[PDB]
């Protein structure tokens, strides 16, 4: 049953994040009440599902991927943040809720931003992950770097926010998807993966290849949910992209090519799995989570 | 012996020639974003918090090209606080370090998304750089260290209290909570990670340099906020009196001129007090000794 698996993903994360949020100084005041908020308030948790599920293959305990889950997230949770500021995406709603600027301004949504950026890696650094070398913490601590920043997912934003109004064309769009979305897609994977010393590291091309596919698969879910979904079961609204010029797949391709590229993908994330289970790995969350991406409506 | 003009100087070239070295490998050179960091990262800046690096990191003999790594890092945390801080949703500065501010330049979006990628460079740095005399543990304290010194237990939690205390006239207790947060973190991680470059004989260190830290992290800051009063804006590189127009708890706002700056002198007399028990031991603290001067007799 795939959508209780879902169900207790979201559970265990959120307890993972409010695990290290605790002993945070500032608690109920207005910049840490944002930082909870924006984490821990809606959402899929689609990436710690990512994390958990990778290193559950390789048998490494939940406990320990709580870390990396939360680090994820914590990143994440960040980039929502910033990309719903007025200068950026200018949306008032996320997740059912006003956004984070909405409800508590501009000033601590952008300083809660960058907290919980800060956050994703002293949980990273700090943390208790009983069977993780400091060798293999430092590649996770490198990798979820990478994947955020101006080679990853902000290198994409900025890609995107060039964009706007140009409607660029398809290997231009491909370019920013992979960055925005894929990257910390394939960071989630990764980490999963890193926290399994040989064995996962030994996995990481075809895991690779694999969070490669959601990752774009993903974005242009989101793309093409942007055009089709409802603001009530979304948490956000109907019509952003077309509002503000975005370019998209379906702006660019339409809307039938473009969810027919979101198949190819998880057709092809769906070989990458054929190859694991042959290095005797169980990949039924990964592929039902594959799916998910593609035919989720929210 | 010392001359410190030519020392802070030096500082900058070796700073700057750092920052650029872990740029460049960067993608999307000359583009908006990148352009925003280059420019905020190094046009301009006294880099105060790398030679508080390279001077801790040299009183243990650690080499400097090593120290390249946490200074780039702190400077790179530096920056990125500096081009949030002017935003207009902050404190709505056109102008710094001579220069039109980040956003300004740029917009909004390229400055938020800058500043964002030069937090996650410090990162990319401290666990991707050479380091060879570092070990693991001591990295992964540098990056436990800049995190925690970066984020609410930090400057971020310490910019959260000077905007909650805008025209809020706070006294002594919370306006040194507020400087020690948004200002002292920071000062205090370059100092901590000049130390864990050099492992154990740092490490035996960080009781006392954490002592002098502190006090030029609090004295840095009320410094700061004497200068906003006093000072040039053609010197200063920003607006004079850009406190004053948000109603900023500030020292001089709070003590007036007289006591702040009585204070800043304290905090220095206690700062160099704690570098007498570190050159007791045969480490020499005069750069540390002089920075710790220079960081009350600047003009900007
Ligand atoms: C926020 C980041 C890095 C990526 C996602 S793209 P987006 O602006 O389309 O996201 P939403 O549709 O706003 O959820
Ligand atoms: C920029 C950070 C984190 C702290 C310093 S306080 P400030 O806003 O007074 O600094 P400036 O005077 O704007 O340089
Ligand atoms: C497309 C994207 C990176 C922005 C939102 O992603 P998401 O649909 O996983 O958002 P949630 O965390 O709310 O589920
Ligand atoms: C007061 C403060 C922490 C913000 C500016 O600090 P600073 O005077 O070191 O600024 P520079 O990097 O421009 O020298
Ligand atoms: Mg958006
Ligand atoms: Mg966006
Ligand atoms: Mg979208
Ligand atoms: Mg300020
Ligand atoms: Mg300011
Ligand atoms: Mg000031």
């Amino acid at each position: 049953d795939f959508p209780q698996q879902l169900e207790a993903c979201v559970k265990q994360a959120n307890q993972a994040l409010s695990r290290f949020i605790a002993p945070l100084p500032f608690q109920n005041t207005p910049v840490v009440e944002t930082m909870q908020y924006g984490a821990l308030l809606g959402g899929k948790r689609l990436r710690p599902f990512l994390v958990y599920a990778t290193g559950h293959m390789f048998g490494v305990s939940t406990n320990t991927l709580d870390a990396p889950a939360a680090a994820v997230e914590c990143i994440h949770a960040y980039s929502l943040i910033h990309d719903d500021l007025p200068a950026m995406d200018d949306d008032d709603l996320r997740r059912g809720l006003p956004t984070c600027h909405v409800k508590f301004g501009e000033a601590n949504a952008i300083l809660a931003g960058d907290a919980l950026q800060t956050l994703a890696f002293s949980i990273l650094s700090d943390a208790d992950m009983p069977e993780v070398s400091d060798r293999d913490r430092i590649s996770m601590i490198s990798e979820l770097a990478s994947a955020s920043g101006i080679a990853g997912m902000c290198g994409g934003q900025a890609l995107d926010l060039d964009a706007e109004g140009k409607h660029v064309p398809l290997d231009a769009l491909e370019r920013i998807h992979r960055h925005k979305t894929g990257a910390l897609i394939r960071a989630a994977v990764r980490l999963g993966a890193l926290s399994a010393g040989d064995k996962g590291r030994r996995a990481l091309p075809v895991l690779d290849k694999y969070a490669e596919s959601i990752g774009l698969a993903f974005q242009v879910q989101d793309d093409i949910l942007d055009v089709v979904g409802d603001t009530a079961t979304l948490g956000k609204r109907q019509g952003a992209d077309q509002q503000l010029g975005k370019s998209t797949y379906p702006a660019l391709l339409g809307l039938e090519q473009a969810r027919k590229k979101a198949r190819d993908l998880i057709d092809d994330a769906r070989q990458s799995l054929k190859q694991l289970a042959e290095q005797s790995l169980d990949t039924s969350a990964l592929e039902a989570l594959a799916d998910y991406i593609i035919q989720r409506n929210k």
